[PDB]
């Protein structure tokens, strides 16, 4: 998987982009990688903030489906007109899919201005596809019509660089073992946080308040999101053990800028086996993220955890979708200093992880 070393770029805080072809003869468009949602949309008129942008005109092989799609989001939408087109990823596999495009002709704060991407690649499930799920994912499509193998992995580093690395795992992109937790349910790749340690203080709470409503691996979000209950916990604990510097409270909300002392986070994963879990830790490093001015990058959230850019830049993931499980390995290119770095470590003993699941 050499030639799909390194094949992810972007800015930071802009979200980390790939290079695809669509069409016949081949347009090329960058865009952007997201885990967090399900479908494959491209800018397909001039808006000003783009770069290029998909012309349907011009492709022999575009096929109308002859519907619309309205996609609102919490922070801005996109309105598109369905079709399908050949797609291929040149630093990826050597093959060519027919996949469902949304072709997007209306948006607001979807585009971000200076933003090397013009399209989002959704790598979920079809249950959150929209219209509705049957729709077909690329990845669904991809893994249908050729032999790539139902995985991918990402390795996010902290402008900024990575790779996906599709069909199959690379070995020299990470240190240790791989530590796999399960897929809860296919729809985002939903999780399940057991336990949270802040500086290996454990942080007491019900654990069913971590994964309220719901726990996600999200490559197309910076922040790691945290339920407000679960946030206003990890806060104070953060900042007793950062009782040495006086910050005012508005950094801490995300409503401000700053310009050893803080602690690590651990998150703990239910494991494989019944009893069994595994910890994830990620250092300042992760969560304190350059604009020398710094933005504490850990919100509160009304839609439960998500492992945005925080978590996924000091692993690499894989996102295994023939076992229903994601793995989780020491990133060989995480930031870190001489005295701490980011670990995954193993086994331990934790009952009642199937209780920590929001029903
Ligand atoms: C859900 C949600 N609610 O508010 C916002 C913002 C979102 C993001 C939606 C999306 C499609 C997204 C990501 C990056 C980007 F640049 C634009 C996007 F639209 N992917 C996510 N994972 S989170």
């Amino acid at each position: 998987f050499v030639e799909m070393v390194d094949n992810l770029r972007g800015k930071s805080g802009q979200g980390y982009y790939v290079e695809m072809t669509v069409g016949s003869p081949p347009q090329t468009l960058n865009i952007l990688v997201d885990t967090g949602s399900s479908n494959f949309a491209v800018g397909a008129a001039p808006h000003p903030f783009l770069h290029r942008y998909y012309q349907r005109q011009l492709s022999s092989t575009y096929r109308d489906l002859r519907k619309g799609v309205y996609v609102p989001y919490t922070q801005g939408k996109w309105e598109g007109e369905l079709g399908t087109d050949l797609v291929s990823i040149p630093h990826g596999p050597n093959v060519t899919v027919r996949a469902n495009i949304a072709a997007i002709t209306e948006s607001d704060k979807f585009f971000i201005n200076g933003s090397n991407w013009e399209g989002i690649l959704g790598l979920a499930y079809a249950e959150i596809a929209r219209p509705d799920d049957s729709l077909e994912p690329f990845f669904d499509s991809l893994v249908k019509q050729t032999h790539v193998p139902n995985l991918f992995s990402l390795q996010l580093c902290g402008s900024v660089g990575g790779s996906m690395i599709i069909g199959g795992i690379d070995h020299s992109l990470y240190t240790g073992s791989l530590w796999y937790t399960p897929i809860r349910r296919e729809w985002y790749y939903e999780v399940i946080i057991v336990r949270v340690e802040i500086n290996g203080q454990d942080l007491k709470m019900d654990c069913k308040e971590y994964n309220y409503d719901k726990s996600i691996v999200d490559s197309g979000t910076t922040n790691l999101r945290l339920p407000k209950k679960v946030f206003e916990a990890a806060v104070k604990s953060i900042k007793a053990a950062s009782s040495t510097e006086k910050f005012p409270d508005g950094f801490w909300l995300g409503e401000q800028l700053v310009c050893n002392i803080f602690p690590v986070i651990s998150l703990y994963l239910m494991g494989e086996v019944t009893n069994q879990s595994f910890r994830i830790t990620i250092l300042p490093q992760q969560y304190l993220r350059p604009v020398d001015c710094y933005k504490f990058a850990i919100s509160q959230s009304s839609t439960g955890t998500v492992m945005g850019a925080v978590i996924m830049e000091g692993f690499y993931v894989v996102f295994d979708r023939a076992r229903k499980r994601i793995g989780f390995a020491v990133s060989a290119c995480h930031v870190h200093d001489e005295f701490r770095t980011a670990a995954v470590e193993g086994p331990f003993v934790t009952l009642d992880m199937e209780d920590c699941g929001y029903n």
